[PDB]
């Protein structure tokens, strides 16, 4: 049981299977994977499709027909296999020139060359049909504080996304744009730290219909913040436009552990919330096989990935559907906190002698929340021990 | 030297030096202060004004009698020292009424309560002559995760927001709000966690211009953000109302240790932001002195926050004037971060082959940022070594 | 099923059910419950026995006849239900007195009244037949640098434990003491804040054989440390003398969340360990009821710790068992990990020439470990989905 | 002022300076450096010595003959600026093959060729002059709980070690061993994650008094933990054989900034431990000059690192001078706190009523501890504000 299909949706970077092994304090342990080699392989494993990096694709300083033939490869097995492309990105990381930024660079001329790299490689995008592009501003941000005036970063920031949104406007493009917070690694604090502060900045965006956050699972934990409630914010303004899944256990280094691990429960709450919600995005894991693992780990840490969400999927249905669970959240007064606080109005509030001058704050007071027995439930359905 | 005047603008709660020292594991260790004591010390050690909780300045429950005796014997201590009251707010979380939240408690008339409790404090506040209302949500939040339906409780969370927005532009009343955030405790987590979540949670509201934040130091750095970039997001986005001042040793419980401890080199980068910017708002401290000490303590740690404010405003000045450090600023192309990336325009940049086509990246990678003279040249500055 | 008995060794303190809700930022939300109380609804649940501290059965301050009455009522209770008492502790942190430590404080005249307070609580967990004495130093540390010079705090402590020892020696008591670490809260910073540093001290004490570690699940996670690990190299040093369960997310204050609760992954593993190891002491819960919960929660939680704890038992057993496991650790080469890896001896490993000259590196870095398909084994009998 | 010399002790490693930029997300951005540039260049800054890793100085697989040549260009240039060695390393990290650990591989060949390895280099270090061999066993760890058995492992560690120790025995080598402790990256959880942890398992190797520690500032920040308490618990062990010096921004991956850099309370209180008591080692530096940088930054950095140290035992010495610090210091009762507890002995203390039955409690907890006034003189002396 628990067998993935392409109607679940469960995406995967060609950057995560791929990953060589190499770490800052050791080379790499396995060799690189041929694209078309994993397209078939995650084809095999029950995947909808493959997210890329411009340079994941196509070798950096490749010429015009080499970038042809690289493509073309991808788009015969694209074809035979019958996966999709919903999501590309571009990498602004890697090369030296990006060593303080690509969009907020002191350099003028570097920010410039950043621009140019992303519009290249949202043209080719939007060729194979995808309908997400994400910005993970990785170089963005600083070790010391002199470095990067945070106000002036943001402008060229803003400056970029414009610039990139009358782009794809002017093409007619039908693509969005997804960002990517990360608190830190590899600058010492990255700029849009969170989904917060990256919710926050789109307002301030020319056009701010064409922009979302990708949120991370484990990016959120590395600044020890709840990732169910992240999403659900993210979900009230309209802007969860796609998800990274994986696992991270607590606030260290970026461990991209496979989704399930790293905090269980987070996954569980997260799970019920995509689903209750009706998400309707890929659901993309953005994990490393750890550098352990040869070639057959790598494919049993993927198929992992799905397992443990269709899991955690029948759980959380479970969980919804027990007409003991419906009790208990009407005990917990959670019907209650979906009604409006006072659509009444304000002048009827104030008129309102039970809710001040007579409100009986002790007997209110008195009452239990009946929060630990609903959590039993839960763990119970999480545990699969409701007997 | 270094001796704060009433000009400074530095504020404290009366909650900060009246803190009795009761802690989760431990009774206190002071006597109750008597607000009118407080003012006046204060006002001796050279503070602007003062700030309060409702519950502060009238204890829960008071008649009208008391409540009027109460403001009676304030006012006057009030207009003995010249002292200001820049800002109010109410507290939503000491009463057990106040367990599962106030805004965004699952029962509605506790809901309602919350309401009519900040409504009659803002009459108070504006009476006093505040022009800043905090909203700290301490109570809104879960410690398991099926406790708070998120997108419920945010729809909860605006509801209350545009009712007192509705409240005061109804009176006539020039007072903004400010919303505080934190990431966890006394809650598991805290709705709102951080300046990102608070900043983009305001763009949904009915009347946005008349809410901003008031970051707090500590409760940033609980979430292991950068508090500088931070307060470099707040002023560019328009919005930074009020500020509460303190020291915090890492991610840990919140321990509103005095400013200039806990991270002092952020407190130097923060301390020339605000100075740089031109912030006009109040400095105020939300600190507690250690209930280690006695009387004599709790007045020394405040006169502390404000010698170390003094003292870091000084050194930040000397950082600026010097020339090494402007020659420095030059050399890592800060006033290049300052101008924009393509003022030409979107076509200019397609046309342009020396933004891409024939830009010489592995020149371009080869420079030099130079931020860690510029760094060490800060450092001198803050330790008083340079000359 | 899932059904706790006394053969389960199941203990809890009688100040985790009575925590009566008092937090740092509010009040108590429930009444006091008499310790006879706890005793009765405790052993109907299942528990084996409970603890206490001294302040927790004996108001501070009693006279020595209202002692004779506390104590007894509570003996009375014991013999009724059959519960036992396993473990004896000293509440050297809630009085006032003790704001700068109890035998690391500065005052010579408040170490002494420490030491005595714990030698008087000693005779009576001896005579309520108590076999450890657990001791944490909640108020031994510092808020800053210059308080404490910590090799003196260090002085002062072994200085106390060892006169502890002399006492227990000289009236021939069968008790252990056990060093229970926090590294922060409600100081800045504990003294011994880890496994480690608690383990390390103990070799320098006069007797070392008589003192012990009593963990606590979440302290260890408020460093960021791994709980199993930390436990692994208690058992492995022969010292681990008692435990304290509970759940704990991530790095903040110290929650005390039900067992179970929190990491559940890391509860998993722990249970694992306990397990395997043969340990044999109490399994203590060391939690605090949500303090939104009235009394119905409380004892639903306690019953969930137990719960919780037993469903774990189940599924590590199941993981062990199963053939697929055995095969897969083989495959990891966990059994050639127990094997010592130069019995031969340091000369012939020298003259070892496979071990170096002839090593063939290439071909063991080529080995996976297979480490994702075992730890996919385990997440799948945790959540009972091995179909 | 503040120039470094030859007699301050401080030292570099070669992989600090010679690091070329290459992070997880990034290509390297400086060239490599030749040892012998390093050398040169580092005794033209001021500094002492130089530490290695066997294969910075020999690359990873060379003949016997290219052996020789770099060891002899090695020791000319040693030779020609009267650099000393003091300490030498092994690499057991970066190799695939140590994927899964040196000393603790699941594989027992792996094993022993880790020790052929260690051996070799420590006859290496010998002969260059080196009085300490340190061990950072960066890979004995795991991302998943079943993956190693944490009691095997340290079996595995200390038979390693105790062979290392009759090897050195067994030669006549005037060397000692000190372990450097990290609690994670690059593995999940890394054993022996703190000193603590690592004090502990000294004592329990077979010839303990040939083992210390090697303690890392920014490692323990990893954990959260203080780390001139953990410097102080080493200290009153008699086991900090080394230190590595850096600077840390908390929680997050191992940023090894420069010195003075990170938290700067913490390096003054650190400074003043060190020079208080008389500590005789090297100072050494293990940091990275940020990627940002070209050999002028390098350099640069570098000598910042040598500067703040000089910098803070500057003001830590005027601190300790200070008159009025010294009062302080007795206000606080620091004296006090150097005093024995009991030296009466334990019948004398039973039989003292002022210690108990005759405390008076309220009295002693009404004693303020001045510890904030002391903390501002530190705060003044650090900042260089007194007078
Ligand atoms: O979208 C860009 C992707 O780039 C990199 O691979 C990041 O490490 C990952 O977090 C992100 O999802
Ligand atoms: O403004 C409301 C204030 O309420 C409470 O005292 C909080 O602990 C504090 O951080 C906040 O600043
Ligand atoms: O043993 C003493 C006990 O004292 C307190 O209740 C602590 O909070 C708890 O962590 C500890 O287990
Ligand atoms: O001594 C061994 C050294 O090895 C590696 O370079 C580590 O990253 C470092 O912290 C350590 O000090
Ligand atoms: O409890 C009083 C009840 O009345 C309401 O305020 C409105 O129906 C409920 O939300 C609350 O739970
Ligand atoms: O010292 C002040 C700080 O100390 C604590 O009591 C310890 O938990 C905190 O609640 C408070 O903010
Ligand atoms: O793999 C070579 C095998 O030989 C051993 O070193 C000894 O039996 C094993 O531990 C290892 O796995
Ligand atoms: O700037 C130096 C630090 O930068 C990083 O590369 C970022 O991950 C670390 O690996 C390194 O220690
Ligand atoms: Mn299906
Ligand atoms: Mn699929
Ligand atoms: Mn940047
Ligand atoms: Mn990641
Ligand atoms: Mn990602
Ligand atoms: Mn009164
Ligand atoms: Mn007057
Ligand atoms: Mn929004
Ligand atoms: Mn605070
Ligand atoms: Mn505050
Ligand atoms: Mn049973
Ligand atoms: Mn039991
Ligand atoms: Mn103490
Ligand atoms: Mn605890
Ligand atoms: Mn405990
Ligand atoms: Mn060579
Ligand atoms: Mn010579
Ligand atoms: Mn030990
Ligand atoms: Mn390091
Ligand atoms: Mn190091």
């Amino acid at each position: 049981n628990y067998q993935p299909t392409p109607e679940d949706r469960f995406t995967f970077g060609l950057w995560t299977v791929g990953w060589q092994g190499r770490d800052p304090f050791g080379d790499a342990t396995r060799r690189a994977l041929d694209p078309v080699e994993s397209v078939r392989r995650l084809a095999e494993l029950g995947a909808h499709g493959v997210t890329f990096h411009d340079d994941d694709l196509i070798p950096f300083g490749s010429s015009d027909s080499e970038r042809e033939e690289h493509v073309k490869r991808f788009r015969q097995a694209l074809d035979d296999t019958g996966m999709k492309v919903p999501m590309a990105t571009t990498n602004l990381f890697t090369h030296p020139v990006f060593k303080d930024g690509g969009f907020t660079a002191n350099d003028r001329d570097v920010r410039r060359y950043a621009l140019r790299k992303t519009i290249r490689n949202i043209d080719l995008a939007v060729e194979l049909g995808a309908e997400t592009y994400v910005a993970w501003g990785g170089r963005e941000g600083a070790e010391s504080g002199g470095a990067k005036d945070v106000r002036d970063a943001l402008d060229r920031m803003k400056e970029a996304f414009d610039l990139l949104g009358e782009y794809v406007t002017s093409q007619g493009y039908d693509i969005r744009f997804a960002i990517e917070p990360k608190p830190n690694e590899p600058r010492g604090d990255i700029l849009l730290p969170t989904v917060g502060h990256a919710l926050a900045f789109i307002e301030r965006l020319e056009r701010p219909e064409l922009y979302g956050v990708n949120p991370e699972v484990g990016h959120e934990q590395m600044a020890g913040l709840n990732f169910p409630h992240g999403i659900a914010q993210a979900l009230w303004a309209g802007k969860l436009f796609h998800i990274d899944l994986n696992g991270q256990n607590g606030i260290k280094y970026d461990q991209d552990l496979r989704f399930g691990a790293g905090d269980l429960r987070a996954a569980f709450w997260l799970v019920d919330l995509l689903e209750s919600a009706g998400y309707s995005g890929p659901r993309h894991f953005d994990f490393k096989p750890p550098r352990t693992e040869d070639f057959d780990g790598v494919w049993a840490s993927a198929a992992g990935c799905m397992r443990n969400y269709l899991i955690l999927k029948e759980r959380a249905a479970a969980f919804r559907a027990d007409p003991e669970v419906q009790e208990a959240l009407r005990a917990s007064r959670l019907d209650e906190l979906a009604r409006p606080t006072a659509a009444d109005g304000l002048q009827a509030l104030l008129d309102d002698r039970s809710a001040f001058e007579e409100f009986d704050v002790d007997a209110a007071a008195a009452r239990g929340m009946a929060f630990e027995r609903l959590d039993q439930l839960a763990m119970d359905h999480l545990l699969g021990a409701r007997g």
